[PDB]
């Protein structure tokens, strides 16, 4: 009877991504949607009649702190407590908007800022250092992942960071606005880092084969001419990173809101950032963290560049 828009979060391991094999986000939403009555059965079904829209269609293991939704329910009394009464832990809804029956969420978004938390022996050098949970990332190293993400910045042919994409094919350029590591930090016994990412569009495995090449070169596997080389005619067989330590931080409407805003009304999610943060530190980090020290994904991928 109304179109609302949600602002979500989820720890992405255990499904095969947000859309569409292990169930998906979408699934654990739409059930808990029936259950609570927000929406009848048939619109569970078939996800048209309510309208459902999502911004980011994250991949298999990605997870995300901020994903954003717009669909039609019936808006019940303290619709938030009951839909999330029915998911995991580690899948919340953060908050609720009513919006105009026009807003297609997925149509109206601009950038997107994503964050890829990995073990920092990713950076350890293959003949001169530890390739182990032992490694610790010296600040030399970490200057030069600096300045091989900084390249990124700006605007590229970005054709070999996905698959079956020509370098004539117009749609292969995108934008990256920022793209950086901060400092290392240890948990556990066990060093990571976070990588940011902020793009006005991503491609299919943009951002893990964006990762898997600096990493590569870092590591030795590759001379650091080939990251230039990358965004030419050529085609380069660029690695790509596993989806793990991927994080979808937040689907931007700062353009929408200066653009649309003024049948159209702002959406801001400010207020919401406070639980966005939370729950990226209490379910999103200690569940890639617990899997890298129990399972050593990232481990397992390096030993095949
Ligand atoms: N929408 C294309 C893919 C973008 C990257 C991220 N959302 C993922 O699917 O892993």
């Amino acid at each position: 009877k109304r179109k609302i828009v949600l602002l979500m979060a989820y720890s992405g391991k255990g499904y095969h991504g947000m859309q569409r094999q292990f169930k998906t986000i979408e699934d654990d939403l739409v059930s808990a949607l029936v259950r609570s009555g927000c929406i009848p059965e048939n619109h569970g079904e078939d996800m048209r009649k309510m309208s459902f829209q999502r911004c980011a269609r994250t991949d298999k293991g990605v997870s995300a702190a901020g994903q954003v939704v717009s669909l039609k329910v019936w808006l019940i009394d303290d619709i938030l407590e009951k839909i999330n009464s029915h998911l995991p832990s580690h899948i919340r809804i953060l908050g609720l908007k009513r919006v105009t029956g026009g807003f297609n969420s997925k149509n109206r978004c601009d950038a997107r800022t994503y964050c890829y938390l990995l073990p920092t022996f990713a950076f350890a050098h293959k003949d001169r250092d530890v390739q182990d949970e032992t490694y610790r990332l010296s600040a030399e190293t970490l200057q030069q992942v600096n300045r091989l993400l900084a390249c990124y910045k700006g605007t590229h042919n970005f054709h070999n960071f996905t698959s079956q994409k020509g370098p004539q094919d117009p749609s292969a350029c995108r934008y990256i606005l920022e793209m950086y590591c901060e400092e290392p930090f240890v948990r556990e016994g066990l060093e990571f880092a976070v990588i940011r990412v902020k793009g006005q569009s991503f491609m299919m495995h943009q951002i893990r084969k964006m990762v898997g090449l600096v990493v590569a070169i870092v590591k030795g596997y590759a001379p650091e001419s080939v990251l230039e080389r990358s965004w030419g005619t050529e085609k380069v067989d660029v690695p790509k990173a596993p989806g793990l330590g991927l994080v979808l931080e937040r689907v931007h409407f700062e353009k929408y809101n200066q653009r649309f805003g003024n049948l159209h009304e702002p959406l801001d999610w400010a207020q919401e950032e406070g639980k966005v943060a939370a729950f990226k530190e209490e379910h999103i980090y200690p569940t890639i963290i617990g899997t890298e020290r129990d399972e050593r994904s990232m481990a397992q991928w390096l030993s095949t560049l």
